[PDB]
């Protein structure tokens, strides 16, 4: 390894069972679940608090899903990823 793994950030996995890397991670919570420490409880990741959705992430339980119809106000292409306008 090399440093800060389940402590790089605020909350990533109560260093749990994960294997953290000098700019990622992983966990046994399930899929990319985020795990606490404080709580030492499971939850789901923030998959788009880090910088993978448009404007609008709503991540659900395990899979995050990025659409947008925010500041623009449009729509959620098919790629459910990108996001783009539509009449
Ligand atoms: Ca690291
Ligand atoms: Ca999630």
């Amino acid at each position: 390894k090399d440093v800060d793994e389940c402590s790089l950030k605020p909350s990533i996995c109560g260093t749990a069972v994960c294997k953290n890397i000098p700019g990622d991670f992983e966990c046994e919570c399930p899929e990319g679940y985020r795990y606490n420490l404080k709580s030492k409880s499971c939850e789901d990741i923030d998959e788009c608090s880090e910088n993978m959705c448009a404007q609008l992430c709503v991540n659900y339980p395990g899979g995050y899903t990025c659409y947008c119809d925010g500041k623009k106000g449009f729509k959620l292409a098919q790629d459910q990823k990108s996001c783009e306008v539509v009449s």
